[PDB]
Parts: structure tokens; sequence; C-alpha cells
């Protein structure tokens, strides 16, 4: 018994149209814990071998502060999904999808540090790599401890060849090597992880949406066709206009490269992060507290502003 | 005495319910209508103590104006609103655990203030202790016996600003500014009532009473131990009972703050969660309430 197979009979279809993403204009549930989340898998059958069993065991094994611990991936004949601990406050894509929120560069450094330190453990032991890394697949938590979602998944994955064009639509994350071939391994390469952080770091670095060029926007299909094609002048987004941020941009430049030869390792990555931290802090909980306090300040300003504005408008 | 680490002398203190700044520090200043101040060895030691005392739950002094044009005490500002003020809005969605936890902090702070270099603060009006960024229940009116307005001719205006005061300290006698230990117990009792009911000061169940009338009934010396009525319920008669015990007229049996710590610890056996991690926890509930409020109200008024 792997104590990882929740039987559908007991768990309840608990749902509510609560603040799913609490941003001004998933299947969040619960089971004998706190808010649980489901990640359905269209398998219709799974003959998990002892390799698969060890996969699930390892999935549970890595109990870490920056990981969304899995509990049970039900194997119902008519249903299957991964019951992952839900965390409110939405995703990081949601984290900035509300232009109202006013995070300014310190939050950004802290988030980058959190994700780097998370990934470090993420690919040394108990899981080689996930390969689905993305900005919008690592959501914030109640106390802004970033986690990582839908990793591992030896067999639970949307493997079936389907919707190649929407495959373009979401595939912008992955490395050019991923599109270079016809079947990259589901477990991405360590180089894949590095470059995927590069893409996410683009996302966090510049407030704008995913991967926008200067005066240039070509749709997902065409842009993915180009990036797979490859150009001697390679395609990528400009770091930023901030005159004091060339080091984050250069880090990303080193991150995505034509060949994995000089793709820097996350060890050097965190080295540069500590260098650019300018000795901000040397405390563990103080950073959490500052994050929370300034978040509350932003919410205070938002509520005052909009409430007063529309009330007087009335 | 010659240390001179108390009086900035207001050379260029940064300007800005009347908040200003000092060397980048966003400080608050309150004046004192006393255009006769001079040297005071006793006041000197008082300032020394006010400058060399600190603690987690208690605030701290910044500067003093020794100039004839302006005399004031300047302390560190705190973002979040005044305790009485913050809850009197009635639309911040506070609850039970945050409730007892807010209570306990002022208990610790006053306990530690009681037996320091300056005796327990007497003028501990429940609406003169405020809260900082991370909800660290603070205190003000920190001693400074000679830095207080002594004007006794306000009269009815005085009756506006004198409600918590101890009847033993209001029995038509010249008030000792520092107050009394029983005074501190009394003030804490009233403040606990305010937290329990969250409707102001001496909230009367089904009655009206002007502040002058309220003071008149305090001074009535009525054989019944009149008090604002503890909220009739069944969740906790213990808190109301402690308020009653700290309410009686006779100072002697009014338990001191250490037995009050014992009682509040008994009350808090329920949670006993953590020391500083729970301090993080409280801001989670606060932020959840804020987010709910802003999202729902904004959605409604966008519809309208
Ligand atoms: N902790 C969480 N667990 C599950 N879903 C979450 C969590 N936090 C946020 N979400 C929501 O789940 C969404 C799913 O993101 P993703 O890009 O993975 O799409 P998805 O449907 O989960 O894809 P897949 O199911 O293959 O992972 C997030 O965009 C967010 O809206
Ligand atoms: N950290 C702080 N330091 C000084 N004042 C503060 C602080 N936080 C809030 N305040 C504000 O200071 C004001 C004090 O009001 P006021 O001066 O009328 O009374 P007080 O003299 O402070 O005390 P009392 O009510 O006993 O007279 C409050 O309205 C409160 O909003």
């Amino acid at each position: 018994s792997e104590l990882w197979r929740v039987r559908w009979e007991d768990v309840e279809p608990s749902s509510l149209e609560r603040h799913l993403r609490s941003a001004g204009s998933a299947k969040t549930a619960y089971y004998k814990g706190n808010l649980v989340a489901v990640k359905r898998v269209n398998r219709k059958r799974i003959e998990l071998t002892r390799k698969v069993l060890f996969e699930l065991k390892h999935m549970r094994d890595v109990q870490n502060e920056h990981l969304t611990r899995f509990v049970g991936a039900c194997t119902d004949p008519p249903n299957i999904c991964i019951l992952t601990e839900y965390c409110p406050r939405g995703s990081l894509q949601d984290i900035l999808e509300n232009e109202s929120i006013t995070l300014d560069w310190m939050f950004r450094y802290s988030l980058t540090n959190d994700i780097v330190k998370g990934m470090l453990f993420l690919h040394n032991g108990a899981i080689c790599s996930h390969g689905n890394l993305k900005s919008s697949n690592c959501v914030v938590d109640g106390r802004f401890v970033l986690k990582i979602t839908d990793y591992g998944l030896e067999s639970f994955r949307d493997l079936d060849p389907e919707q190649g064009h929407t495959v373009y639509a979401k595939k912008l994350w992955t490395a050019p090597e991923l599109l270079r071939m016809a079947s990259p391994p589901v477990r991405g390469s360590q180089a894949g992880d590095v470059y995927s952080f590069g893409i996410i770091l683009q996302e966090i670095a510049l407030r704008s949406g995913v991967f926008h060029v200067e005066g240039l926007d070509l749709s997902p299909k065409e842009i993915i066709e180009r990036v797979t094609r490859g150009e001697q002048p390679p395609f990528r987004p400009s770091l930023a206009l901030q005159s004091h941020l060339e080091e984050l941009g250069l880090l990303m430049q080193r991150c995505w490269a034509e060949d994995p030869q000089e793709r820097p390792p996350f060890q050097q990555i965190r080295l540069t992060l500590r260098k650019f931290n300018r000795e901000n802090s040397s405390n563990i909980l103080d950073n959490l507290l500052s994050r929370m306090e300034q978040y509350a300040n932003n919410l205070e300003e938002l509520v005052e502003e909009r409430t007063q504005a529309y009330l007087e408008e009335k």
C-alpha cells in the first residue's frame, strides 16, 4: 500500500464560487485536510509498475517548504487526478495579472530567490526533473512561500498526441531544444529547467505579458515556428529599459543559449542572485513579515482608492 | 544629565492626527500647553528612563521640544489605526483568536511597564494604545509626569477626555497624574469590555447616558457595582467574570496584572499555538479579511 490512492467513495465534490483568483475584474476542493486541488488525467487505465509505485513514493518523499506536497492521485475506473494541496492567492501569472497590485522589484528579488532555492532541491534528489516549468505553474501561498506544481508525473501527464496547435499556444515556455525534435522526454533536461526559468524570469522581470518583442508581436503558431526554425541572429525579448537592471538581463541572456555548453548552472545563478541582492537581508522570517506587511499596505491603498472613487462617483 | 540624547531641539525636524518626520523617521508629535517649562532633575531622570527602556509590546520615545515657541513629545508613528479607532469602524472583520491575542499583548506590555524605572502608566485610556505594521500591540502616554497638560479649567470639555479614570482617582480630589495600580487594573478592565463588545466606552445595554451623566453615576457611590454589562452569552463567562473581578470599587481585591496573566493564560490554553510564528499568522487572517472586503465592495460598486 502506497497510501497515495484516495478512493472516490469518501472524498466529496466540495466546491464553491469563492475568490478563485482574488483579482479585480481551477477546481479547488477539500478532503479531511485543508483546501485540496485536482489535476485530472485522461488515462482510462494505468498499470503502475513498481517503478510507477516508486515514482509515487518519491513524489511523496520530498517534503519541502517550497513544494506543494501531493497526497493521493486517485485511480478511479471512471476518474483520475492528482490531489495536490491547494494554496489560495492565485498563481504568479495572476500575481501580476492584476495591474492593480503594486509589487516593486524587492518582492521580485525575493520571489526569484525563493524559486531558485526551491529548484535547487527540486532537481538533486527524489525527482530528476519535471520539464513543465512555467510562470503560471507555481502559485504563491498564504505567507508568500512560492511552491512548484504538477511535477514528477512519471505517467500522469497529457502524453497523448493532441491539439498540436494549442501545443504551440502553451509551448512557448520550453527550450528551443524541445521544439528541435519530435519527442522530447517528458522529464525535461536540466538544461530545459534552466532555460524555462529563463522564460519565467523574463515574465517576472518585465511587467508585460509573456515574451513580447519591441514593436513586434507574432502569434503563438508563427513565433513557435520561427523559434524552432532558428535564426543566426537568435530570437528573444529585450531584457528591459531600466538602466540599473542589466545584470538580470545578462543572467537571462546566459540562461537561454543556442547550445547547453554555457547554459549557466543554478549554483552560479544563485551566486549572481546573492551578488545582486546588495546585502538586502540576513534574516529568515523578517523577509516573510516584510512581504506580508507591504502586501497589506497595497491592499489598503487599493480598497481606499477604488471604494472612495466609485462611492463619490455615486 | 549631560548625555543630551533626548532633546533634538527641533532644529529642522521634518514636517509633513498631526504626523511629521525626523531624520527620515516618520514620527508623530503631540504638543503640551505649558509655556513655563525649565530644568528638572526629576524630569531629567524621567527622560533618562524613557530613553533607556524598550520591549517587544511597548513603544518608545524619540524627541522632546524644549523651545519656548513649541513644546511637544515626539514618538515613533505606527501605520495601522488606533485600537479603539480600528475596531470602531465595525467593518474590519475581527474575530475571537485575534481578539484574545490582541488582549494578551497589552497585558504583557503593562506588566513589564509596572515594575520598571517608572511605575504603571495611569492615563491608560483605552483609545491611546495603537498598532504597528506587523500588529505589535503598543502603548503611549509613557510616563512623562511633567509632560502632561495640567489645565483644570476645561470643565465639561474635561468630562469629554476623562471616562476610564478611576473613581477612587476621580472622587473630587486633586488627581495624581501617575495614577494608581488599581487605576491600571480599572483601565484594563474597561478596555477588555471595549474589546468584548466593540461599541465604544461604557456601552449601556438599553440606556442612554451623556458623559456628564456617566461621570455622575460613577460618583453616585451606588451600592450596586454598576458597570457596562458583560455581553450575555455562553461562549465564555470567564472573560466577563475577570472583568467583574477587576471592576469592583474596592481597590484591594482588584487582582494585579500577574494574576491577570494567570487568568488570560488559562483562557489561552485553547490555542497556545506559537510565539512569533503566530505573529505571522495574524496578518494572514487580517489580509484575508481585507481582500474579501475590497473585492466584494469593488464588484458591487462596479455593477453600480
Ligand atoms: N496550487 C494549485 N493547484 C492547482 N491549480 C492551481 C494552484 N494554484 C493555482 N492554480 C490554478 O491552476 C491553474 C492551472 O495551471 P496550468 O498551466 O498547469 O494549467 P492546468 O490546467 O493545471 O495545466 P495542467 O492541468 O496540465 O497542469 C493555474 O493557472 C491556476 O489558475
Ligand atoms: N504611535 C502614535 N503616536 C502618537 N499618536 C498616535 C499614534 N498612533 C495613532 N495616534 C493618534 O494620536 C491621537 C491622540 O489623540 P489625543 O492627543 O487627542 O489624545 P491623547 O492626548 O493622545 O490621549 P488622551 O486621549 O488620554 O488625551 C489619536 O487620535 C491617534 O489616532
